[PDB]
């Protein structure tokens, strides 16, 4: 059931913003590791004396990396005279965020019809305001409300190129890397208590619970009207045999925050080949691969969707496969993106639910918790 | 003249430590950009609940990247019970350093005969103590005194593998990258006043002034007995036509700090080919290349050292050449390593002064300030 109860018009995920200590080094690492090109900047060279912000793109996926300069460079400015291109930015907030949480996502940004309306309606319906609507160059409106922890949900609306004040990046510095990633599929938060988190966010968005179908978590998914904005939220389950990874996250993150970003690839085989080639030369590492019994067990569950060769290819790359009643999901998880065992990335591709493909086709891979356990148990027997 | 007045026995540069917000992302970027392999770690996986530290090596060059975890992970510890592998580390110091200066060098470490003696003698002779001598696993001694700004000179001495508590890195995560870099040649500081800086450092080390031979700087070089530890220091010259780059550094860095690291290559042509291939895919950018008149002018000044083809190769890679009365220097400068226009890297190779090669052979390239200006002026005429 989809009650289509959005309290304002939501379009798609627009961008994800990381708050960094040094935006240059994080952006360059991510660019090489994920195959995203440098497409826009706002920094000292564009007249921004407040923050350095670098935008990477791959298809429609937009990753923004931002760090503060010395406050001394902008000490004479006030908000009316600011040279910041992102008016919600604050030196103190950014330094406090990074000292508390380490490298991570500050903003989950969605494009809406009218960011001022979205903000007003959200706050009227319980949202905690974070940054009021601000019109940039009479062209783009941006506003922010609290989502969970120190993560904000950012609303952006366009009258009619990333943001005013950002400049397109010099062709020489813009190498056209591309490993197949095309858009943000979903963005997942970890919280201490799932119930209140869901009630809060669903309360101010009108997002509805998206239908699903000993692992240390309970989870639920909030979705927009056309179910293309997908926001799963996890809480820990305590007392388990293995300590809940959600609880480890909350401890190392100093509380709630964004757990993972799931990036859709138009060719997950090529994406994983390219990313794995680069794991040990600056890119990203992946979780340990499932045992061969997991891939033998694939024939029985998805042998009608993937050929033996395609199952062989999943095995070579360590890809996981799940299925619900409507579609099939190919997925894999990186190791944590930075020092702390907190944020990581998921690569996904979805098969089925053709209408365009409906959002969330195949689910989120919850069936892979028990299939990984069974396959791990099976391999001990097969040894 | 070399009075050989070192007040304690100094061996060679040992390592350089960067204080980071996220050590993982900086280390991975530097590894790919410079061709350094991951060789040791001290982090949560080795039992360190205090800081994440990753060591990159290329030949004898050692770059250490360190960031603090949440203090909550180690809140029950005291210094006698610490799980930090670098006992001088302090969460508050590291966060304050990074918030003040951004990404940069915290420690210039030199290997000495006896770090406890070096520390005592240094402080007896004016050095401001930063961290007292600490013996690690009865095997290595480490001590720190202030050098300039918030940069420390770190003394390390070994009874007889980086530091106790560090583990060698898994072969799979240790890709054997190598673009030819072999050791740290010199490390350069920017200060507001050169005179007092020289007097302070020369005072507590016994390092002597190393012989040299409108650009916005005055500089002098301090050197150890065998002149293999080389510490140039710059001060700005104000009122110039173009604003002094030393003054811009001090403004964006919030005061004195390390300006650049000069890395010796055993094959500067290969190093620059490999680094330039990677500039726009995660690595490092280089300063704009000199005009072709600069390379035509090379025939008259170094045509007895480099062939036409070797001069052609310098031109293709943007390499600068200088010469003193004893040797020839090939050098080139990167753009700043991070967000701020502060720290950068120099790649160098020295020709001559064969005895082994004596330290500082060919100088530091001061002659290239006027030759760059003349060549720039010449190219305007040749247009
Ligand atoms: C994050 C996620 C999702 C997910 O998207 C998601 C949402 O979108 C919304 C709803 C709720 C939700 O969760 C789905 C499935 C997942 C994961 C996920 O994060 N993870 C790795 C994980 O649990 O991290 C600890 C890792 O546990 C392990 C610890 C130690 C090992 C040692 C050896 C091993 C060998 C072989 C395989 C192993 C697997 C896991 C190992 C392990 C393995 C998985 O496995 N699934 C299958
Ligand atoms: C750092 C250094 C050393 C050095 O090691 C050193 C020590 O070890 C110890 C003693 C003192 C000392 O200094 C030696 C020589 C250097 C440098 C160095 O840092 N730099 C670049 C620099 O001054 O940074 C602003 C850049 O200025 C420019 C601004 C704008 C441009 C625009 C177009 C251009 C086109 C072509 C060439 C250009 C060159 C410089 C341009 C420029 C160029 C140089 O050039 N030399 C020649
Ligand atoms: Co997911
Ligand atoms: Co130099």
């Amino acid at each position: 059931k989809n009650p289509k109860s959005d309290k304002f018009k939501v379009k798609r995920f627009h961008h994800i913003e990381f708050w960094c200590g040094d935006a240059t080094n994080v952006a360059r690492r991510f660019s090489w590791g994920l195959g995203m090109r440098f497409s826009a900047k706002s920094d000292l060279s564009t007249g921004n004396m407040v923050h350095a912000s670098y935008l990477l793109t791959s298809g429609d996926l937009r990753f923004l990396f931002t760090a503060p300069y010395s406050p001394s460079l902008s000490a004479g400015e006030i908000k009316p005279t600011t040279t910041a291109s992102i008016p919600s930015f604050d030196h103190g907030s950014c330094r406090s965020f990074f000292s508390s949480h380490g490298l991570g996502v500050r903003a989950v940004a969605i494009e809406v019809e009218d960011a001022e309306s979205a903000f007003s309606i959200s706050v009227a319906n319980g949202a905690i305001p974070s940054s009021p609507p601000i019109v940039l160059n009479e062209a783009v409106t941006i506003a922010e409300v609290k989502l969970y922890g120190d993560v904000v949900l950012r609303y952006v609306s366009y009258k009619a190129e990333f943001l005013p004040g950002f400049e397109r990046v010099e062709d020489a510095s813009s190498f056209p890397l591309d490993y197949g990633i095309r858009r943000l599929d979903h963005a997942v938060g970890n919280v201490p208590e799932l119930g209140p988190a869901l009630t809060y966010v669903a309360g101010f968005t009108g997002f509805h619970q998206f239908a699903e179908f000993e692992s240390g978590l309970n989870s639920a998914v909030l979705a927009s009207n056309d179910e293309m904005v997908l926001l799963p939220i996890n809480e820990p389950v305590h007392g388990t045999k293995r300590k809940s990874q959600i609880q480890t996250y909350l401890e190392h993150n100093e509380g709630a925050g964004l757990q993972h970003l799931a990036l859709m690839s138009e060719d997950i085989f090529r994406t994983l080949r390219e990313m794995r080639k680069r794991s040990s030369i600056g890119g990203f590492d992946f979780m340990p691969s499932p045992p061969p019994t997991y891939y033998q067990n694939l024939k029985k569950r998805v042998g009608d969707v993937l050929s033996d060769d395609q199952i062989k290819e999943c095995e070579e790359l360590g890809i996981l496969v799940d299925r619900d009643d409507q579609g099939t999901l190919l997925q894999i998880f990186t190791k944590p993106l930075g020092d702390r065992p907190t944020i990581f990335i998921e690569i996904i591709q979805r098969v089925g639910c053709m209408m365009y493909q409906s959002g969330g086709c195949g689910g989120f891979g919850k069936g892979n918790f028990s299939e990984l356990f069974k396959s791990i148990e099976e391999y001990e027997k097969t040894l």
